[PDB]
């Protein structure tokens, strides 16, 4: 007896545009802007995308599956809609319609998959991807991604490089050693002595192990540099003028500090180093005498170091952005440390190519220069001199592109300007990836500039039909999707929202409707309701076509209503069919009078699947295990000799995988079971990072950057509200913290009622005041609710008061019912004074006039 819509505001590579285009979107790799490089990463996208798993699971997950589920609820509405008609022929018109509209043309974007698998995979281009041990993003991938003119690779130049590289057509590009998966032994590379990354390498830590000092000063290092330049080493605070000496060092200090502030955070103007944050007078008796922290004859700087710990709150500190290269270290006194910092100035340079390369500037490859000679040795100089005296890394590297910017394919060099939006993306970008397992390629996006590159759902992405046209040579023709793709270009951005607005609206304007209806019957304004109730949208549908059992009763039950009954006869404007619909959904002493059906949708639609979600991290865990295996040579066979070590983690992996996909087989999945299995997985793979970190001995594992990647993520799932959950019993979308306010209720009669009570009666303080009722309190509660919109919250709801209110407006309501019979003459005055006194103790829904009837005899 209600309707519950299932078409989701959100679902798994599904875009609808504003004029109700649906578009899916064919994910590349993982991530906003710029996506992590990890063992697998444009594998785990495809995978799903094109297969539910690679396998150990079923085909759920894929694209076909999602978008045939989507195809369902959207035929599950459809019916439902239509069930509706019976009784009024316009119900849902408009919501019909742009259901219709996106029903046709998902299931012919499922047609093209199913097509593109069968038909058009001889090669096995697509099938690699589930088969073959190291995946390859398939040929109409590449294509897309050389084509692309705002997403592009960069490939640098780690050390320990790895030659499985994905991104064949990088925009910037250096020389690399051989990986050490081109050596028998596979543990360690075999170094080149040229190219830019040797030389970053050597300059900043050579093999004469002579360490590089970082002397970096700020601000506060800074400041008292700037201060004490003025002051000498033996003057004090003392002599006969003790308190104005102190005075003008408070004024002096605060100066210097407001004029290095400002230009940093010009914000901070107006800050006194006079009072402290309590709003206490700073002044020689207040540091001596009161908190004994500076004595007399303390030196300038300790005077320094407490006016501003006593004055200066904690926050403001570090409150300058800081470059990634300045990571707080004394010394790079590693090799280890010589790489981070290689790879950061490489990574700068790769982000400054992009800028020039998105904006039209140039087209070249700033790797291709930087590693020919003297450029190679002369950055690798400049960098390692500006870290020995501490100052700023960005600009050297842009000097140094300016000093040559013609070399570089550049009509102009850059402007300040210029130079600050690229700094800000390398900050942006590089704190993304700063603990990425590996470094040699980056995908790195721009959203904000057109091109055939998006960025939705946290996935960097192209267009399904761009690859699809591509892989089948355009042997198969799109029908009424082939101009989908210039729709999709012809939009405002490429940054594409998670979620679909265009159906949330669908139902938000139910909301809306109710809403209205609800205000001019409290406003007591019959004539305006009327009004309100044949307006039309653009597309002529009165408004009456969003009238549910809610609405319907709220008019039918109203005092408004014979007023609106009268103002109804006495129209002219208004077609009789229409005249007749709402005298026969309104009014109900009308022979024919029929109830709608009570009509809700899902308020966690929007938010993303808690399965489909976890399905991602157990493929995430197969898939690591298996390129990490296949990437072992040619040590197979049996056994370690420590082989089991590295081994058994492995298949620890896979156990936390095979887990977490038996955990998703289950229906009747509860908040507790999901919540038990997911610490139990991050347990294990707390353990296996453990392990590793003892072992050493020591070198960074790749691994252990993986299995915390994966940690992460599954600590992000436990926080449940962040997700939605399919409920497969009751066939709809679900918060589980809602599930456990409901289950709160002690008796299964009052749940249910609550249940199928009105979303504005789901609520926290609703649910509580519930639960103090029993089935048949509950139900009179039921009844009165659906004669007008009331809320219930704690305060001010009184169970009592409420007692007195129901019997109050039960009377009232069918009082009207009474007068209007006793006007017609149809009752006894012995039968009229005997209903008059059961009035207020009858639901209106079973005070009638065949009850009356009956009733007497």
């Amino acid at each position: 007896d209600v309707i519950k819509f299932k078409e989701p505001e959100r679902c798994d590579y599904l875009y609808v545009d504003e004029n109700n285009k649906v578009h899916i979107l064919l994910p590349i790799v993982g991530g906003d802007e710029i996506g992590l490089d990890n063992t697998c990463q444009t594998a785990v996208e495809l995978i799903t995308f094109f297969y539910g798993s690679a396998h150990s699971g079923v085909t759920k997950y894929s694209a076909e599956h999602q978008l045939s589920e989507y195809k369902r609820q959207l035929e599950e509405d459809i019916k439902a809609i239509n069930s509706q008609k019976k009784i009024s022929p316009h119900a849902y018109d408009d919501l019909l319609k742009e259901k219709i509209e996106r029903l046709q043309q998902i299931e012919k974007y499922i047609e093209l998959i199913q097509v593109l698998k069968k038909q058009y995979d001889e090669q096995n281009d697509i099938r690699q991807l589930r088969t073959g041990g190291i995946p390859q993003l398939p040929s109409g991938v590449k294509e897309i991604i050389k084509s692309s003119e705002n997403a592009f690779a960069v490939r640098l130049s780690p050390y320990d490089n790895d030659k499985f590289t994905r991104f064949d057509d990088p925009l910037f590009n250096v020389k690399r050693n051989i990986s050490k998966y081109d050596t028998p032994s596979r543990q360690a590379p075999i170094p080149i002595y040229e190219g830019l990354g040797y030389r970053l390498r050597s300059t900043l830590f050579p093999e004469d192990k002579t360490p590089t000092p970082i002397n970096k000063k700020s601000l506060r290092d800074k400041v008292k540099s700037t201060v004490l330049s003025h002051y000498k080493d033996e003057d004090r605070i003392d002599g006969e003028k003790k308190d104005e000496k102190l005075n003008e060092l408070i004024t002096n200090l605060q100066n210097e500090l407001v004029k290095e502030l400002v230009k940093s955070d010009p914000q901070y103007s107006k800050l006194s180093l006079s009072k402290d944050p309590r709003g206490k007078e700073i002044n020689y008796d207040y540091l001596v005498n009161s908190l004994m922290l500076v004595d007399n004859d303390s030196e300038i700087g300790d005077w320094i170091d407490t006016i501003l710990d006593a004055t200066v709150d904690s926050t403001v500190w570090a409150v300058q952005a800081s470059s990634p290269f300045y990571q707080g270290a004394k010394e790079i006194s590693s090799d280890r440390d010589a790489d981070k910092i290689s790879i950061r100035v490489q990574y700068l340079l790769a982000e400054a190519n992009i800028y020039c390369k998105t904006n039209k500037l140039s087209d070249a490859n700033f790797g291709e220069f930087f590693d020919k000679e003297p450029h190679a040795t002369e950055i690798a100089k400049r960098v390692k001199e500006g870290f020995t005296q501490g100052a700023d890394i960005e600009p050297i590297i842009y000097d140094y592109i300016n000093s040559n910017h013609a070399e570089l394919g550049l009509k102009s060099p850059l402007t300040g300007k210029q130079q600050q939006e690229i700094t800000d993306k390398f900050t942006k970008h590089y704190n993304t990836i700063k603990e990425s397992p590996h470094f040699d390629e980056f995908f790195v996006a721009d959203p904000d500039k057109k091109g055939n590159i998006f960025s939705h759902q946290g996935r960097i992405s192209c267009h399904f039909l761009d690859f699809f046209t591509r892989q089948t040579k355009g042997k198969h023709p799109l029908g009424d999707l082939a101009s989908h793709q210039e729709a999709l270009q012809e939009g405002t951005s490429n940054r594409l929202h998670h979620k679909n607005e265009v159906v949330a609206q669908g139902y938000e304007k139910l909301d809306q409707f109710k809403k209205e209806v609800v205000k001019l019957l409290a406003e007591n304004k019959p004539k305006e309701l009327l009004d309100y109730l044949v307006a039309t949208s653009p597309t002529g549908v009165p408004n009456y076509s969003m009238l549910s059992k809610e609405t319907q009763n709220y008019i039918a039950y109203n005092r408004n209503w014979p007023a609106i009954q009268k103002e109804l006869e006495k129209a002219t404007s208004i077609p009789e069919s229409q005249k007749q619909d709402l005298s026969r959904l309104l009014s109900r002493d009308n022979l024919q009078h029929d109830n709608l059906s009570a009509i809700t949708w899902s308020k966690y639609s929007s938010k993303p699947l808690l399965d489909v979600e976890l399905n991602k991290i157990a493929e995430g865990l197969e898939l690591t295990a298996k390129i990490y295996n296949e990437k072992r040579g040619r040590e197979w066979w049996f056994a370690g000799s420590r082989n089991e070590a590295r081994k058994t983690q492995c298949e620890e992996l896979q156990r936390v995988s095979k887990e977490i996909n038996t955990l998703l087989q289950s229906e009747s999945l509860t908040k507790s079971q999901v919540l038990e299995k997911v610490l139990n997985s991050i347990e294990t793979l707390d353990k296996i990072d453990r392990d590793i970190s003892a072992e050493s001995n020591w070198f960074q594992s790749t691994l252990q950057k993986e299995v915390r990647l994966f940690r992460d993520q599954l600590k992000d799932i436990c926080q449940l509200d962040k997700y939605y959950f399919k409920s497969t019993k009751l066939d709809e979308i679900i918060s589980l913290e809602m599930e456990e306010q409901f289950q709160k209720i002690q008796d299964p009669a009052v749940q249910q009622i609550v249940r199928d009570l009105p979303s504005h009666c789901h609520n926290d303080e609703a649910i509580e005041f519930f639960k103090t009722l029993n089935p048949e309190e509950a139900a009179k509660v039921a009844s009165y609710l659906s004669l007008e919109y009331r809320e219930i919250n704690k305060s001010t709801d009184k169970k009592t008061l409420l007692e007195q209110d129901i019997p109050r407006l039960f009377k009232e309501v069918n009082t009207q019912l009474l007068s209007k019979l006793k006007e017609e003459k149809a009752i006894d005055e012995q039968v009229h004074e005997k209903l008059s006194q059961l009035a207020d103790k009858i639901a209106p829904e079973h005070f009638t006039r065949n009850n009356i009837i009956k009733w007497s005899t």
